[PDB]
């Protein structure tokens, strides 16, 4: 893996950062 993915994981939980998903 988890590089990303707990970090992926932490924008997407919407602060309205990752490429738009929740």
């Amino acid at each position: 893996x988890s590089l990303e993915q707990e970090w992926a994981k932490i924008e997407c939980e919407v602060y309205g950062k990752c490429p738009p998903k929740k």
